């Protein structure tokens, strides 16, 4: 035992498995990088293989595509835990593989993408990205499943000495922005993919959450965020938001955002929330605006600075429909049909007014003011809400005054923003004294404690209610997982409220601690009982700062009998790649790993069942298995041995007669049957006719593994291995080069993957596997819970 | 922290230790040799696809030089990765010939495959092909050696029979490889030095049975030097006849697979005590085809015997071999008889190998009378003569030094009768008794019979203290325990060393790390209940339960005696086209704790030359990647940290900052404004302003290599040293030996680093181990290895 190979005795201890999960934060060493140029690709893929051993591939064309894709990517699905970088060369034309294909097929491997096919040999973009290969390897500071990035990781500080070539790295919570921009991208694809209409693109995020209100607008969406309990926020007026009053932060380290102009977009995106149809004063240049999807918004903006060239290339940006005016606003028309307002009848509108002055400056506020106070209550327009720029020395009176607030991004600024809204305050006296006193207590707070101040405006969007009552009909659209998860939420009564949300065709996705992967990383020592603390189900959490809390530990079996299957971070974006603008990341997180999501039942089934690249699992079905191979000395031919005698001795223990099959134990037959035998299961009896070559699946055996670690694609792989029990067809209205991995029939259909048989025999022997392959240092718990799982999709 | 580069949380003990296991993966590579370009690509792309090898094909699209520096670049990072690396060489051998690739291969500690003269559809070819993807990420041919005669069987583990198990003994695995290295390298030398060949013996302190069987493969003969014998404790002058035996231990089983394992144990003893053989019965011996024994004369005796077999055997060993298809004569009792003549006044040795089914006994009698008078010539000098023995009744026996039984024998019951003239005049052998020796030694186990070779190896074995013997004619020693064990004192063992190394002489010494052993235990990898250490004063423990004591060496204190440390890795590429020895599978831990060393004279003389089988290129790249990899250190970061740490050394030695400038580049450290100095052990370092200074990085990465294994670190501080400067190639070498070393416009091989770019990459070299293994690595070995260079660049 101890001297024979395989070894799994001296190789697999507790921290043997310690080490695999922390080789698990560097699985995603991809790059794929497009260019048009193959001799200046040769030229740099030598130049970072010789400098650092980066892995290089380069596909020139010299060999069919699908079936260059198909060799490149297996062969790096199985190096994607080897802790190197890997870059992928593209180097074929766009009519041979698209933009949008080959940014699926990148960010289904957790890569990075970069497009620079219409670039000449010698631009200085081109040039510049591909000597950064060389320069950051094994890093690049183009990010993983995501165009842009704006946390505090600056890699050009990584170069200069005046920083001393540091940089700062917070994995926990960029990977926590990229799963928040992840989530609602999904949901934007959702609502596509239903054709659902455009004043109805709204989502519900459970629980107050505010990076949501940038992540949907960047995609289109309008966020509203439900809570049960309103925190008074302490101020005057009859909501409490006329200077608010403040409670601190804790000491902790600071995490800083980068995005440009971060000011405007803090507000823009907020009353973009509020109202398809916008009047924007004081818009010139609104850049900030470029980056979002407002498809199906009207803004009417109106600034002397406004041209022709600008309104057309705010539109042609942002698709919505811009009627820009070259005029200064008139605050002097108490009419509706002044202003070009008349567009707007019978239709709702929000106002964002950017405008000042240096001559006359606080009586020309209240001329707004005094105009605002009439617009809001007209009767032909519903006017739901009026941002408006306050800087008052002089007391004064305000009528449908709902808000005071100071500006989260405003840092020494003495500047408010005042909220007009119908149930506001009929009248209130500002007094410029204590709005004085008020900004000296702002400006004076951290920077960080003045951006949590959004919250006041934020929950002007805030719905007040039990979300596990809601009404769930018309496909609406939920993201949902502390705040639901875990209140004293009776386990029973939230996995009853999505079982209905499922059978009620909505679209709510659940998001969940892992309660066996979580109790896996407890027992081998990676998660220690001083940061987290589980009795059954109960967790009783802790991040690095101090800070504590509750949630409620889910499992794959319990949310695939209440009608929800797991689908992982990856295969989300992957899935939604043609619709993505969000974030990417640079590190994977163990603590975000220890969470699951989850998609209703019904969704799956109408446009999951086909699997492409998108939602394949190979980026972590032969990773896991290669890794563990290499430590344990297990060849690649012994490996199939080895599931041959897994078989024979499952066999064997349920009473089969070894006269009756022959165990071959290769890759292309685990063994032929003699006599036609069957064997006891939950899923009725398994069958093997006489005469038969019987093989079984290693897709799940070795996601048995990967779910030990990170969150597993297994139930989501095994209903689309029970759709592909036969030969199905390609779809007409997809890439063909999304299919490289399925393998096809001569006469060019989707051939069939595995019998019922074959995968549940694997189902059988898997706990025995997972046994072999981790030295008896595997979960049951883990095993027990799919396997409970892989029966529900199989059921009869 | 929250920063990258991160080495704070990044690098702890847990991580150290994860270092020192990956340490036994440190040599996946293959390299392939094939002629059919579309056949390499095919195996290329399976073995990738099914188990993620990295495939590299050197094609001959480039010029042959810079393919090798372009593709050995690259492996040179990725030793660590755990990950196989397989390169295919498709050109021509006129391209690059079969010794220089296979020098290559080896000093990357790679398997080597020669088939570039082989069909497209070649069994042998298409069968080694197909194991590259069955075995992945492991292969069946040895690192570092062509052949492997030990319990792993790698058929085996393709067997449902064996339940696709094998056996793995990697340290005794490692161990044999070693003394066979060892042997290679004393044969190489043999060569270098134009040694003649009736002249090629080595002296092993210390009886070390595998030393018989490595020296016969490379042409040697041994001896062994012992302190003091026990006496076997039975009859005759020398009391080996029948000796008594006591026997070993409970444990592992280790079977050498090696075929017709009893006529080699035999052959290569009596081999090794005549360069001429009379070798009676001698077909088929193919056996002996393994061996090199150029300048031995073997005369054959066999009525099997053909003029092929003749051929085939001197061309197979190159030896001088005499085919005599004819029964030996016994009778003739003439010195001028059986074609004996051209021993005469020659030294002579008879291998007996002869029975007969009718008429033993007494064939055994007329055998045993021609050997009591062939043992007595005057004419020739017949060193000693085997005879196999089975005797039912008492006889009379003359010159009888030996009788001992068969220890690869097993169940057999013959024995072996040794005649030598220093032996018993007159010896009566009671049959009743040999019967009841062999009763107790067909049941002893398998090991107790083979560790009898002790009885055999003892007539090649002298008595005497190793420390008092003559270094003259520059005499090749291999030394290890047997020396620097505690009965001996170090200062006596390092007076010895370097009175050698004065002297001239080639003894090759080998000892544990004192601070490698050290440093594996402070990190937790080696436990109490293992390997005690007090200071200097070692006591090791196997699995088996067997405990000794040793005293452990540095690298400092050899140096100081005229010894310099050269890697096991080196030593087998030095030698690779002498070399015949075995290879390996894994490394091991617990022989990475061991240093070697050869005497200063010869590296001078011979070693200065930095071609690629002397290089440290397998080992200073793959440790910074694989620590660039964990703690998310950016290839040009990597550079800028370099002359950080430059900044902060010069400003604790108190030079004006506004004096240099810092760049912090590949090829730029920092930049000179003014003239400075900075104190140094070896005179001061002369920095003139205007001047670029980039230190020497293969120093630091080699002081964090010597921390996990062997370290070439003063073998290349002496090949820099004499690097200073431009040196002409050698025209006698191939030049693609020379692929990873930059040559100037001339032909010659251009300077390396300045004197002063040397000993201040080797003072900011704690600072960076400090960095690097965030404060967990160990002082004593930046230390030792600071003194030694500081004593290589002695003015
Ligand atoms: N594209 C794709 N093919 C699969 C998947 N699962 C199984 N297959 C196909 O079915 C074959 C047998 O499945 P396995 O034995 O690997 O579970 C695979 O070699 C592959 O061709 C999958 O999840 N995605
Ligand atoms: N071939 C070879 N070149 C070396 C070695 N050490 C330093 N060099 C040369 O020295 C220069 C870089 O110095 P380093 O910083 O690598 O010590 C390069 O020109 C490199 O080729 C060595 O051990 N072998």
């Amino acid at each position: 035992p101890d001297y024979c190979i395989p070894n799994f005795s001296q190789t697999v201890n507790e921290r043997t498995i310690i080490d695999i999960f922390t080789i698990c934060r560097y699985r995603s060493p991809l790059v794929v990088f497009c260019l048009s140029h193959n001799e200046l690709a040769k030229k740099y893929a030598q130049d970072v293989s010789m400098s650092s051993g980066t892995h290089v591939h380069i596909i020139d064309g010299s060999v069919e595509i699908t079936v260059s894709l198909y060799r490149t990517f297996r062969t790096i699905a199985t190096q994607l835990l080897g802790r190197m970088q890997i870059v992928v060369f593209v180097t074929v034309d766009k009519s041979v593989v698209s933009t949008q294909v080959m940014k699926s097929i990148a960010w289904a491997f957790r890569g990075s993408f970069v497009e620079l096919r219409n670039q000449s040999v010698d631009s200085s973009t081109l040039v510049s990205k591909l000597e950064n290969l060389v320069s950051f390897a094994p890093l690049y500071n183009v990010p993983k499943c995501g165009p842009d990035y704006y946390g505090p990781t600056v890699y050009s500080e990584l170069l200069s000495l005046a920083t001393n070539a540091r940089t700062h790295w917070y994995a926990t919570i960029d990977y926590s922005m990229f799963t928040r921009s992840v989530l609602t991208g999904f949901v934007a694809k959702y609502f596509n993919e239903e054709a659902v209409p455009i004043d109805k693109r709204i989502v519900s995020i459970v629980g107050y959450n505010p990076p949501y209100v940038w992540t949907c607008l960047r995609h289109g969406i309008r966020p509203t965020y439900i809570e049960k309990s309103l925190p008074n926020p302490g101020g005057k007026g009859p909501f409490g938001l006329i200077l608010p009053v403040i409670n601190e932060l804790v000491l902790k380290v600071k995490y800083v955002m980068h995005n440009p102009q971060i000011k405007l977009l803090c507000l823009d995106t907020f009353m973009l929330s509020t109202s398809m149809n916008i009047l924007y004063i004081g818009a010139y240049p609104a850049t900030h605006l470029l980056s979002l999807q407002l498809n199906g918004w009207t803004i009417l903006a109106f600034d002397p600075k406004i041209t022709s060239d600008w309104t057309d290339a705010m539109a042609k940006a942002t698709g919505a429909k811009v009627i820009g005016v070259s005029k200064e606003f008139d605050f002097k028309s108490f009419s509706v049909q002044a202003n070009q307002l008349n567009m707007f009848q019978n239709s709702k509108l929000s106002v964002i007014d950017d405008t000042w002055v240096e001559t006359d400056y606080e009586k020309f506020q209240s001329e707004k003011q005094a105009y605002f106070e009439w617009l809001i209550d007209r009767t032909s327009i519903d006017v739901r809400l009026i941002s408006m720029k306050w800087n008052r020395s002089k007391d004064t009176s305000v009528s449908h005054l709902l808000a005071l607030l100071p500006q989260p991004y405003g840092a020494s600024i003495r500047e408010m923003r005042a909220f007009f809204h119908k149930k506001g305050a009929s009248d209130i006296k500002i007094l410029a004294a204590e709005t004085e006193k008020y900004m000296d207590d702002f400006t004076a707070m951290s920077v960080s404690d003045q951006i949590n101040t959004q919250k006041f405006m934020h929950c002007m969007i805030t719905t007040v209610g039990d979300a596990l009552k809601m009404d769930l009909d018309g496909g609406r659209a939920v993201i949902a997982s502390y705040s639901l998860s875990n209140s004293s939420n009776s386990k029973e009564r939230v996995l009853k409220f999505l079982s209905d949300a499922n059978k009620a065709k909505a679209m709510v996705v659940f998001g969940a601690p892992n309660t066996h992967r979580l109790a896996y990383a407890k027992k081998v020592g990676l998660v220690l009982d001083s940061a987290i603390k589980m009795s059954k189900d109960l967790i009783t959490f802790s991040n690095p700062t101090g800070r504590r809390w509750r949630d409620y530990g889910y499992s794959q079996s319990e949310l695939y009998d209440a009608g929800y299957v797991e689908i992982t971070i990856d295969q989300m974006v992957a899935y939604s790649s043609d619709v993505y603008n969000g974030v990417g990341y640079f590190a994977n997180s163990t603590y975000n790993d220890l969470f699951s999501w989850y998609i209703p039942k019904w969704y799956v089934h109408k446009r999951m069942l086909m699997q492409d690249i998108r939602l394949s699992p190979a980026a972590l079905v032969k990773c896991f298995t290669t890794l563990i191979r290499n430590i344990c000395y297990v060849p690649h031919e012994t490996y199939y041995r080895f599931r041959g005698i897994l078989v024979d001795k499952y066999l064997r223990s349920k009473n089969v007669d070894p006269s009756q099959y022959s165990i071959v134990g290769s890759g292309s037959k685990t063994f032929t049957v003699l006599s036609h035998f069957e064997v006891p299961h939950e899923c009725g009896p398994l069958v093997f006719e006489a005469s038969t070559d019987v093989n079984i699946s290693g897709h799940l055996l070795s996601l048995a593994i990967a779910a030990h670690f990170v969150a597993s694609p297994m139930i989501l792989w095994a209903e689309q291995m029970k759709y592909m029990a036969v030969d199905r067809m390609l779809p007409p209205n997809l890439d063909k080069s999304l299919f490289f991995d399925n393998k096809v029939t001569p006469s060019g259909a989707l051939q069939r993957w595995h019998s019922r048989e074959e995968v549940l025999l694997a189902a059988e022997i898997c706990e025995s596997y997972a046994a072999m392959m981790l030295n008896n240092k595997h979960s049951p718990d883990i095993i027990g819970t799919l396997k409970s799982a892989i029966n529900l999709v199989f059921k009869i």
